[PDB]
C-alpha cells in the first residue's frame, strides 16, 4: 500500500440525493466505472483517479476545490453550475465570478485554460477536492480523459491536458487550445467521517468564507475544510515539498537579514540579555555577540497566534522585560515593546503562499506552515524596521562592475569617512537584493521604537 486500492470501500450516503438508489456497498472500481471511465486493467502510473489523504497532503499545491450544483434541479438533463476554489462559476447546458450558460464543448476549453493558468507555477497535477453529492462526479466524463501516464508534446513534464483537435498531450505550461483535463486526481472529504453538512463543518473553523449558495462558495469551503483538517488540526513537518520558485534565495536572505538586524540592535542598544522565542531548533543568529542568549521553545502556531500571556506568564530571565525579545516567525497576538520581530504577512500573493483557513495562509517552502491571519494590531508597541546595511568588516576587495555607491543607509567606516569602498558597495547591493527578496516573499520586520541606526556610527571611532 502506497496508492489508494481501487478495491477500497467508498461510503455513498453523501451521493444518494443526486443518485437515488445508489448501492451502499461500493468500491472506487465500481464508482470510477459508474462515472463512465474505464481503468482497462492498466499498470501505467495511474492506478486510481482517487488518492489517499497522505498523497493529497504531498500534493496540496495541486488542490482545486470543485463543486457542481443542479442549477435547474434534480431523461431530463438540465443546466449544471460548475464551481472551483478559484472563485469561477461556469454554467454547462446539455443542448464569485458568474458566467452565462454554454455547451460542454466550450466549457471544457475554459476549464483547461483556468487550471493551466492557476497550476502551471504550482504543481505537475490537479487534485479536485470534493464534498461529493453526485453531480460533481457524473460531470467529469464531459471534461476529463484518463489513460496511461504520458509526457508533454513540447517538454519533459507529465501531461495534464489532451487535445481532441491535434490528438496530443500537454502539461499546464503548453496546453493553450487544449480541451480535456488528462489524468486528474480527486479526494472526497466526506469519506473522512464528518457529521452534518459542508457549511456546518466549515463554519466550525472559519468566518472568512460565506455561503452565497453558488458552487464556487462550496468549492472554496471544501478546500478550506480540507486545509483545516490536514494543516491546522493535523501538522506534519517531516513532509518535504519540491522547489518551484525562489525558496533557496528567500531562506538565505532570511538568515542574512536576521543576523544583520539582531547584530545591529545588540550594538546600538547593548541589551545584556536576548530572549529568543520560537523554533526549538533555533541557533544563535549572532554567535560572536557578548549578550546572555536564552532560548524558549515554541513550535509554529498553525491555528491562532500564541497569546503573549501564556508564552511569558505562568512564572528564564523570567523578566522578559529585561533586554530584548526576538520573535523570528513566532506569531503572537501582541509583541512586547522590547521586541525584534519577523512576521509573515498571510495576504501576500506568491507561488509559495496558498489560500488558507480563517484568514490564514498555507506557506509552502520545503515544509508546509499554515500561518494565522496577519493582524496589524499585534505590532502596536513597535514600529516598522527601516532598511539599513551595517558592516564593521575591513574595506578590502579581493577576487561585479562599478557605479560608486552613494547611500545614507550604508553604515560603514568608509561611508563615515566620506566615500563607500568597492567591497562594502558590492555587499550593500547583495544585502539590499536579499532584503527585497524576503519582503516581497511576504515577511515584515518590526522593532522596538527606540531603535535608531544613528547609534551604529560610533561603533567605529
Ligand atoms: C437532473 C439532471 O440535471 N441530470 C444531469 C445529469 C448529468 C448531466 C446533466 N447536464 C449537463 N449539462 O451535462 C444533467
Ligand atoms: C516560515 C514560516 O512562515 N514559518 C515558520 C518557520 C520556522 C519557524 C516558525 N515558528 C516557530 N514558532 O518555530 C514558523
Ligand atoms: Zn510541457
Ligand atoms: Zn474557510
Ligand atoms: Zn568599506
Amino acid at each position: 500500500p502506497t496508492h489508494l486500492s481501487v478495491d477500497t470501500k467508498f461510503k455513498t450516503e453523501g451521493l444518494c440525493v443526486d443518485i437515488p438508489g445508489i448501492p451502499k456497498d461500493m468500491t472506487y472500481r465500481r464508482l470510477i466505472s459508474m462515472m463512465g471511465f474505464k481503468m482497462n486493467y492498466q499498470v501505467n502510473g495511474y492506478p486510481n483517479m482517487f488518492i489517499t489523504r497522505e498523497e493529497a497532503i504531498r500534493h496540496v499545491r495541486a488542490w482545486i476545490g470543485f463543486d457542481v450544483e443542479g442549477c435547474h434541479a434534480t431523461g431530463t438533463n438540465l443546466p449544471l453550475q460548475l464551481g472551483f476554489s478559484t472563485g469561477v462559476n461556469l454554467v454547462a447546458v446539455p443542448t464569485p465570478l458568474m458566467y452565462k450558460g454554454l455547451p460542454w464543448n466550450v466549457v471544457r476549453i475554459k476549464i483547461v485554460q483556468m487550471l493551466s493558468d492557476t497550476l502551471k507555477n504550482l504543481s505537475d497535477r490537479v487534485v479536485f477536492v470534493l464534498w461529493a453529492h453526485g453531480f460533481e462526479l457524473t460531470s467529469m466524463k464531459y471534461f476529463v480523459k484518463i489513460g496511461p501516464e504520458r509526457t508533454c508534446c513540447l517538454c519533459d513534464r507529465r501531461a495534464t491536458c489532451f487535445s481532441t483537435a491535434s490528438d496530443t498531450y500537454a502539461c499546464w505550461h503548453h496546453s493553450i487550445g487544449f480541451d480535456y483535463v488528462y489524468n486528474p486526481f480527486m479526494i472526497d472529504v466526506q469519506q473522512w467521517g464528518f457529521t452534518g453538512n459542508l457549511q456546518s463543518n466549515h463554519d466550525l473553523y472559519c468566518q472568512v468564507h460565506g455561503n452565497a449558495h453558488v458552487a464556487s462558495c462550496d468549492a472554496i469551503m471544501t478546500r478550506c475544510l480540507a486545509v483545516h483538517e490536514c494543516f491546522v488540526k493535523r501538522v506534519d513537518w517531516t513532509i518535504e515539498y519540491p522547489i518551484i520558485g525562489d525558496e533557496l534565495k528567500i531562506n538565505a536572505a532570511c538568515r542574512k537579514v536576521q543576523h544583520m538586524v539582531v547584530k545591529a540592535a545588540l550594538l546600538a542598544d547593548k541589551f545584556p540579555v536576548l530572549h529568543d522565542i520560537g523554533n526549538p531548533k533555533a541557533i544563535k543568529c549572532v554567535p560572536q555577540a557578548d549578550v546572555e542568549w536564552k532560548f524558549y521553545d515554541a513550535q509554529p502556531c498553525s491555528d491562532k497566534a500564541y497569546k503573549i500571556e501564556e508564552l511569558f506568564y505562568s512564572y528564564h530571565s523570567d523578566k522578559f522585560t529585561d533586554g530584548v525579545c526576538l520573535f523570528w516567525n513566532c506569531n503572537v497576538d501582541r509583541y512586547p515593546a522590547n521586541s525584534i520581530v519577523c512576521r509573515f504577512d498571510t495576504r501576500v500573493l506568491s507561488n509559495l503562499n496558498l489560500p488558507g483557513c480563517d484568514g490564514g495562509s498555507l506557506y509552502v517552502n520545503k515544509h508546509a506552515f499554515h500561518t494565522p491571519a496577519f493582524d496589524k494590531s499585534a505590532f502596536v508597541n513597535l514600529k516598522q524596521l527601516p532598511f539599513f546595511y551595517y558592516s564593521d568588516s575591513p574595506c578590502e576587495s579581493h577576487g561585479i562592475d562599478y557605479v560608486p555607491l552613494k547611500s545614507a543607509t550604508c553604515i560603514t567606516r568608509c561611508n563615515l569617512g566620506g566615500a563607500v569602498c568597492r567591497h562594502h558597495a558590492n555587499e550593500y547591493r547583495l544585502y539590499l537584493d536579499a532584503y527585497n527578496m524576503m519582503i516581497s516573499a511576504g515577511f515584515s520586520l518590526w522593532v522596538y521604537k527606540q531603535f535608531d541606526t544613528y547609534n551604529l556610527w560610533n561603533t567605529f571611532t
